[PDB]
Formats: C-alpha cells, sequence, structure tokens
C-alpha cells in the first residue's frame, strides 16, 4: 500500500496523529487515527490546499478544491476535494478517527500528499448552512491545529 | 512554476523557514531561506525519505535515496537524491540558505514534496571521511530541525 502521515498541532491543545492508507491505485484511502484536547461533539476535518505552515494554519489556504466545486459533505457528489466531514471529540476530548475516502488521493492530481490536514474548532455543516460560507467552508470556523501530509513507510 | 516551502523547527531553538522553486518540470529546484540557532559553521542538509515527524526527526528514516547510491555531496554524480551538502551558519548563528540543485525535483520520482528537509549536528563530509558511514550519513550526526516540505501557493 501507499502510505502517508501528519502530526497535527496548533496554538492550543489540539494534537494528534492521523495516518493514511491507499492500498490499490486509485482506491480507497483509509484515514485514521486520535486527536486529543477538543471540546466534546463534532470538529470539521479538511485538507487545504498548501502545505505550509509558516504563520501556523492559517498559511494553508482554502479547502483543496481543483475541480472548482462547491463545499460539501464526503458524502455528496457536489464537494471539495479536501472536504472529509467532521470527526467527533467524547467527553474527555478525544476523537477516534477513522474514516474511508475515495475523492482524496496518495497519488494523481487528487494526491493529498504536502498539502496540510486542519480540524477545526467548529462542526462542518456541510454546505448546508444556508448563508455564502456554508458552500465555501461549511462554516468550521478557527483551525485548532494542522499538520503537512507526508510520505510514510 | 512549482513551489514548496518547509518550517524547520528543532531544540535551541533551531528554527527556519527554506522555500524551494521550481521554473520548470526540466529545470534546477532553487532553494533559500534562513536557519537560526545554529552553531556557527558548516552543518549538513539533506532531504530524508519520510515525511513523517511523529516521533521528531528520526522518523523521517534515511536520506532520499531512490536509486540506491552511495551517499556525495551535492556535485557528485554518486549521491542520494536527498544530498543538499552543507549550508553554512555565521558568528551569531544565523544561516542562509542559497542552493540550486538540478537531481531534486518538485514532481516526478524525485519528487520531495511530501519528504522532510533536516539539518545536522555537524557537517556532512560529503562521503570523503574514509569510515563506512561516510557514504552512508556524511558523519553528519544528529538531527537539529526538521520539517515536511510542503506545497506552496
Ligand atoms: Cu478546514
Ligand atoms: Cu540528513
Ligand atoms: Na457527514
Ligand atoms: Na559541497
Ligand atoms: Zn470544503
Ligand atoms: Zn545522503
Amino acid at each position: 500500500a501507499t502510505k502517508a502521515v501528519c502530526v497535527l498541532k496548533g496554538d492550543g491543545p489540539v494534537q494528534g496523529i492521523i495516518n493514511f492508507e491507499q492500498k490499490e491505485s486509485n482506491g480507497p484511502v483509509k484515514v485514521w487515527g486520535s486527536i486529543k484536547g477538543l471540546t466534546e461533539g463534532l470538529h470539521g476535518f479538511h485538507v487545504h490546499e498548501f502545505g505550509d505552515n509558516t504563520a501556523g494554519c492559517t498559511s494553508a489556504g482554502p479547502h483543496f478544491n481543483p475541480l472548482s466545486r462547491k463545499h460539501g459533505g464526503p458524502k455528496d457528489e457536489e464537494r471539495h476535494v479536501g472536504d472529509l466531514g467532521n470527526v467527533t471529540a467524547d467527553k474527555d476530548g478525544v476523537a477516534d478517527v477513522s474514516i474511508e475516502d475515495s475523492v482524496i488521493s496518495l497519488s494523481g492530481d487528487h494526491c493529498i500528499i504536502g498539502r496540510t490536514l486542519v480540524v477545526h474548532e467548529k462542526a462542518d455543516d456541510l454546505g448546508k448552512g444556508g448563508n455564502e460560507e456554508s458552500t465555501k467552508t461549511g462554516n468550521a470556523g478557527s483551525r485548532l491545529a494542522c499538520g503537512v501530509i507526508g510520505i510514510a513507510q
């Protein structure tokens, strides 16, 4: 399989390690790991365009969107490539992440390697919020932690 | 063109921002930026195989070496793809990095996106140190700071 990894860090207590695996060319990508330091409940979770952390997570730019689509949820046909929905933190502030996605890839034009994974302050409304930002950012708010997605062994 | 960036961090603080630019896929990569917190003199400087910072810079693995060649300096034919030689810190501990390299790339199979840039404790002996480690690591010693190479705007 092709593999990737990301260490999430930010200005506050949110930190984690997320793994990626793609067993087959153009096959599903498994995304799994843990993030701690979160408020209980849903937090938006996306791949952003740039693997630039020079001024922290803001430097990563907008969601990764090579097809020029509107923001959506991962189950939607209308979504950005980087739209991975929400992760859910428990009462202790820990999110056990376990996602399978076939829109992201670890090779080719939808490759996420060298881009930034971000976990947000608020839940992502998946493009269903009824204001104009919903179909751009999902109203997920501030960026709590992020890291560049790297090739793994 | 075509751009990448890397934020180097380690204890000291040893820290820096390194930029990469490649005008065309058949052209060289310019590598430039600044690193502070270093001891005066030469420090080894390489791209390592994995963009994995899970346990700090050790997790990046060996030098990026897809052709399975011996370690060398950047001018040599027999070198690892990731072998960028040394950077030089002044009396204030600052290295102004300015490299052009024709063996690394920002696309294709020598692509360094998603890999780790590392600056070392010791100078790299460029494979001419006369012990067996010389033609593996250049005897550059510990890893002072590193970061994953990300796609830049
Ligand atoms: Cu996001
Ligand atoms: Cu090195
Ligand atoms: Na969802
Ligand atoms: Na040299
Ligand atoms: Zn989006
Ligand atoms: Zn080497």
